[PDB]
């Protein structure tokens, strides 16, 4: 025991002394816009709360009155006694948004990628994926048989190659894995290019839509919807942690036979407490909401992007382009994102910034993420303050 | 393409047209010992709500002012803006129960398990784990680098044989894996001895006890109080959707360093949403409880175990020794299992019978599980449909 705790507190010092210890901040606040980092008051550009659902009132209040409803927990599994009403009626429903055949839901879309290909693709088949794929996919795929091909990111390229690589090998099925957004670039994938290569290569097309599924796209269904591909990507994988709502749970999405497929097989919906009842009932607002207020946030979001990449670009400071609620500012610099962060926390300006191993040396960043609850005066105090710690930097 | 679709469902043909598919059955209520499944109005016998924590009135009550003073969800990792004042504080009051110096939360103990071994495990290492440990566990070791040694169910055994067998390669650090208790059998492992074999050969001790913490040894502590090691074991894991709520969430408790190692390289810690804050102050709520309601909770359940299996030995049933609420009914054959299970459930009795590969061939058997909310006549109740039932099948 001893010797191995000889071996993780060393270990945890190189973490340190490397500027790598991941130490928590505490949010003494509801999530929202505004928030309490500590005893500080500060505006919120870090969490995944795109629309601005994680503390909303109508879903608080439907919480409050489903958890009474349908009790606070199942204690079982889907399969055993752990089914209700809800589960079915929010895969009906996630179906239908996503215009699908069915979904199932999972505690999280981490455990929906890891019980996705081991359940549906075996040896003699082969997956293809994207280089900075999530790593929830890298884990599902290390856990198949299959043969793994990975390709540049948005190379089609190295895709291609990696197709015929694959296709000169023997492959039964094929399936392309990839993230429908890049979480570090606000990058929205080329789905069209890449469906147009599963045809001529008869593959699958599977699409984890985390970062897009509620707000990306016409009717914010996502990179499909996007990229006008819609019926061409295979598999829909996503969380319920993220746009909508922000607690948890998890899904993937397709046609009726691989659902069914991964009903009966999938180790993770097999061997896991089924989603809360709190959750799964409340998801059921949200995407009633999605139909009312959608549409108002999507425009809130898109425009809270537009004014914010204006200031941005204003003060010198350079983006990677793009049309996405993710907006990196990039850094280059691994010393000054920190820095910078840690001096825009105290302009009650909250945000991260990211370095390698998480990106490449060099390119370090901060991601900056609208929510469509922004308003314009929280938007003018964050390009302002990033004004402040932007000169007195020297970044700008 | 269309081609996957075929094999698919000339697979499924083959699960269904063989009794392996699955057909879920839906809990139109929340989760009681009177529960109703679809319209029928049956009692619940197979749920792991064994405090009978699922719909109860004060931790609905809890979830109610909770949820409205947390917010629905923090829509990020715990790193970043997802760790709340409750998440830090949770862990603590977890590590209080048990003999831990801290905590790490999960959203389920599923992903506990799985960020736990190829965090912590290297290619120069070795993972010794029972037949019939979980899944997670399974799934978990599958992703790490480390030696990987299986030993017969509960031999002492055949375990110090893949110990002395690890040490034969070389390993420099190899850990023990373990249930706290064996789901379908309800059994408890031998701790005592894997404990002294930790010792003899220099390994360490890993349990899962998931289905013991809450109701298992004096204070519900679980397996390592239960089985007098206490301080003994390194790695706990365990879960919040059972005992303890049946809402959701999992974690891994223990000593200093390791759960600091897994808060900074645990990937599904570091790639999830955080558990929500709903469930998270809830549970807070459970453990508060289980100070003053757990003693006689546990009582109840302890006097409900008994009146069954003596009621089911009266009609010659014929069950599996324990001392666990979970108490295996051995049926033998496939069949049995399932038209019994069947048959009882029109008689108002809900369980769920097992068979290969769920268990060993020719050793099929209905688990029913014993709940504190239990009453005498609703045991009498079930114990009658039995008996009813047994005869007729002629199983009596
Ligand atoms: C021993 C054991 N460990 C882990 C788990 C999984 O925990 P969870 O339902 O939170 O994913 C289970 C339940 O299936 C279990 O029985
Ligand atoms: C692409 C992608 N996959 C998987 C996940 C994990 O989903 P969850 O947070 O529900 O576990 C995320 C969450 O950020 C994600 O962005």
């Amino acid at each position: 025991m001893q010797e191995i705790l000889s071996q993780l507190n060393k270990e945890i010092e190189g973490l340190k002394k490397a500027g790598l210890y991941k130490s928590e901040r505490i949010i003494t606040s509801p999530q929202n816009a505004e928030i309490k980092v500590g005893e500080k008051e500060v505006l919120n550009f870090c969490a995944n709360n795109y629309l601005g659902l994680a503390d909303h009132p109508a879903l608080i209040k439907t919480a409050q009155t489903v958890v009474e409803q349908y009790g606070f927990g199942m204690a079982s599994v889907r399969f055993i006694c752990g089914t209700q009403t809800i589960h079915k009626e929010l895969e009906k429903d996630i179906s239908e948004f996503l215009g699908t055949d069915d979904t199932i839901l999972y505690s999280s879309c981490f455990d929906a990628n890891g019980g996705l290909f081991e359940t549906l693709l075996g040896p003699e088949d082969a997956i293809i994926s994207d280089e900075l794929n999530h790593a929830s996919i890298i884990d599902g795929i290390r856990l198949c048989k299959a043969q793994r091909y990975r390709y540049k990111n948005n190379a089609m390229g190295d895709l291609e190659a990696k197709l015929k690589e694959a296709d000169e090998k023997g492959a039964r099925f094929k399936l392309i894995a990839t993230d429908g957004v890049f979480s570090m670039d606000g990058i929205i994938a080329d789905l069209k290019s890449i469906c147009d290569l599963a045809d001529k290569y008869n593959a699958l097309v599977m699409v984890d839509d985390s970062h897009a599924v509620g707000f990306i796209g016409e009717n914010g269904r996502g990179t499909p919807e996007y990229c006008g591909v819609a019926d061409r990507v295979d598999i829909l994988t996503g969380t319920l942690g993220k746009a909508l709502g922000g607690a948890s749970g998890g899904y993937t999405s397709g046609h009726k036979e691989i659902i069914e497929w991964l009903r009966n097989r999938s180790r993770p919906y097999l061997f896991s407490n089924t989603v809360a009842p709190v959750i799964v009932a409340t998801s059921l607002k949200v995407l009633e909401l999605l139909k009312t207020e959608g549409p108002q946030l999507r425009k809130q979001l898109q425009e809270n992007s537009r004014y914010f990449r204006a200031g941005m670009e204003k003060l010198g400071f350079q983006l990677v382009p793009g049309n996405h609620p993710i907006i990196p500012v990039m850094l280059g610099d691994a010393q000054l994102a920190t820095n910078m962060a840690d001096h825009l926390l105290q302009e009650g300006i909250y945000v991260v910034g990211f370095s390698y191993p998480v990106v490449p040396m060099g390119k370090a960043r901060i991601r900056v993420q609208m929510s469509a609850v922004h308003t314009q005066q929280q938007l003018d105090r964050a390009i302002e303050a990033f004004g402040q710690v932007g000169k007195k930097l020297g970044a700008i």
